[PDB]
């Protein structure tokens, strides 16, 4: 399993750690992604951040 990462590089992989890619963006006013890498969940959503979990494999 592997997708894309903020790091500076491209994408890594998430086998033994997780199995599962989410990304974490910010609706603070201005809208902008922060936090994006491999979970084996999904419980988070609100109104000031929000989050696309996916485990197609190069859908992230």
């Amino acid at each position: 399993l592997k997708c894309n990462k903020l790091v500076p590089l491209f994408y890594k992989t998430c086998p033994a750690g997780k199995n599962l890619c989410y990304k974490m963006f910010m609706v603070a006013t201005p809208k902008v992604p922060v936090k994006r890498g491999c979970i084996d969940v999904c419980p988070k959503s609100s109104l000031l951040v929000k989050y696309v979990c996916c485990n197609t494999d190069r859908c992230n």
